[PDB]
């Protein structure tokens, strides 16, 4: 479902976003 995808989507999203500052 979208919820399953939403799960990984934001997961990987934050990883690179936080990596911008690291």
């Amino acid at each position: 479902t979208d919820e399953d995808v939403k799960k990984w989507r934001e997961e990987r999203k934050k990883m690179w976003l936080l990596k911008i500052s690291n």
